[PDB]
């Protein structure tokens, strides 16, 4: 689902004005600023926002189009590494990520995860590991993020500073919505509930996954086109089974700045395509941070936005 924001422009980079300009200087404080804010969305939007978070979408994501978002020129050199320096001055599309972001839920840091820290810096490094962000050129397979983790937040948040130069790569995004009628009665029922074994990725070095779960008429997903492992042949039958329905109901999803994909992190599995990075300062940039919400337990109370979360795999 998309929301074409351009008439909002105004509104949204005044909103985003009335937040501090060093989030990570004090990241609670800047939080609780976007969420006052946040209560300011321009109606349309903000029901949008909460439509989508309490009913999801069949094709289970939502892009923010043409929110605002700095002149390319305007914009710092593509960072070449992380984590990123606290004293780094707000970008407007983060402030787009504090202000839509708590207005679904709460921004959670993940302590091994990129030092623990809650905005994410997306760009291409060199002799990148083959399950990681920083890939470009090799296929970032599908993947539910974090599955294996008990806290693992209802949403990803994606916000598109720049994209690559040739605007090759692609953000895929499978929902089990669309994907689920193609499968069988024996394979749902094989799935649903089935924790399965799952490995977990590098930062977080087992962990049984339910590939499905939750109500059978519109079960959540939890899937990894690599560290889900299954055992008894019916097991890898039923994923496989998975895999190809979700490989039919890939959907793409081509960010450009301004841009803010809200994956629903519980019903769908994301991927990223092959781009070639120039390593010239100007490579895809893209901004993320995990939103935590009320639903399935991710929640014990006293949490707050911009929390950090230690490790505990699901099983
Ligand atoms: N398919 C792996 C996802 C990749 O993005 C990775 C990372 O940030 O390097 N990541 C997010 C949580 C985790 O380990
Ligand atoms: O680069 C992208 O568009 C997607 C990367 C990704 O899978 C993620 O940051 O979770
Ligand atoms: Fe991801």
């Amino acid at each position: 689902t998309s929301v074409d924001c351009t008439a909002y422009g105004p509104e949204l980079r005044a909103l985003a004005a009335r937040l501090p300009r060093t989030p990570r200087a004090d990241l609670y404080a800047f939080l609780d600023a976007a969420h006052t804010a946040a209560a300011s969305l321009p109606g349309a939007l903000a029901t949008a926002l909460d439509t989508f978070n309490a009913e999801g979408s069949e094709d289970g994501h939502l892009l923010l189009r043409g929110l605002p978002v700095e002149a390319d020129a305007d914009l710092p050199t593509t960072p070449s590494s992380t984590p990123a320096p606290e004293d780094r001055s707000l970008l407007t599309m983060e402030a787009m990520l504090g202000l839509v972001g708590r207005r679904l839920g709460l921004h959670t840091g993940y302590r091994e995860l990129r030092s623990g820290t809650v905005y994410h810096d997306v760009y291409p490094s060199p002799g990148a590991h083959h399950l990681s962000s920083e890939t470009s050129e090799t296929l970032l397979e599908f993947h539910t993020e974090m599955a294996y983790h008990r806290l693992q937040p209802n949403y990803v948040m994606l916000a598109c500073s720049r994209a690559d130069h040739e605007r090759t790569a692609a953000t895929l995004v499978a929902s089990v919505r669309k994907a689920l009628p193609l499968l069988d009665e024996r394979t749902r029922a094989r799935l649903l509930d089935r924790r399965m074994p799952c490995c977990v990725d590098v930062a977080f070095r087992i962990a049984q996954v339910k590939p499905l779960y939750g109500d059978a008429d519109d079960p959540f997903l939890g899937y990894d086109r690599e560290l889900l492992a299954p055992e008894d042949p019916a097991d890898k039958e039923a994923v496989a089974a998975l895999s190809k329905a979700l490989d039919e109901v890939t959907e793409a999803v081509y960010l450009e700045p301004g841009d803010l994909l809200i994956v629903d992190n519980f019903r769908t599995t994301h991927a990223r395509t092959p781009f070639s990075p120039r390593w010239d300062g100007k490579d895809r940039w893209l901004h993320r941070v995990y939103i935590r919400t009320d639903r399935n337990g991710q929640l014990s109370g006293g949490e707050r936005a911009g929390d950090v979360v230690a490790f505990t795999p699901r099983g």
